[PDB]
């Protein structure tokens, strides 16, 4: 009866040490009036569905059909979306132009 051994499991020393405190606070944005015009956005996602008793689910896709002008009837439909195209435009501008502050020098803030 001889020749044997036993290592086992465990550690040797390792190291962790203690922290050194930390700090992080005070933040804001301020922001202010931005520029106008842009025309950069433009895209669309896929979709598919048939036979449904609900509202809708679309905005604008790639192709050719939307918009119009000629006609003694479509004139009204256009005048309706027209007034809305204005208020909507300003909405998109404030967004794009608003992100310009990230790297610009506007007036006041």
């Amino acid at each position: 009866m001889s020749d044997a051994g036993r290592k086992g499991f465990g550690e040797k020393a390792s190291e962790a040490l203690k922290p050194d405190s930390q700090k992080s606070y005070a933040e804001q944005g301020k922001e202010y009036i931005t520029d106008k015009a842009d025309k950069v956005a433009g895209k669309v996602q896929p979709e598919d569905n048939k036979g449904v008793f609900q509202g809708v689910h679309d905005s604008a896709e790639k192709g050719k059909d939307n918009a119009e002008g000629q006609g003694e009837s479509l004139a009204d439909q256009a005048r309706d979306y027209m007034g809305a195209a204005k208020s909507k435009l300003n909405d998109a501008v404030e967004y794009v132009s608003g992100r310009v502050h990230g790297e610009e020098d506007p007036t006041k803030k």
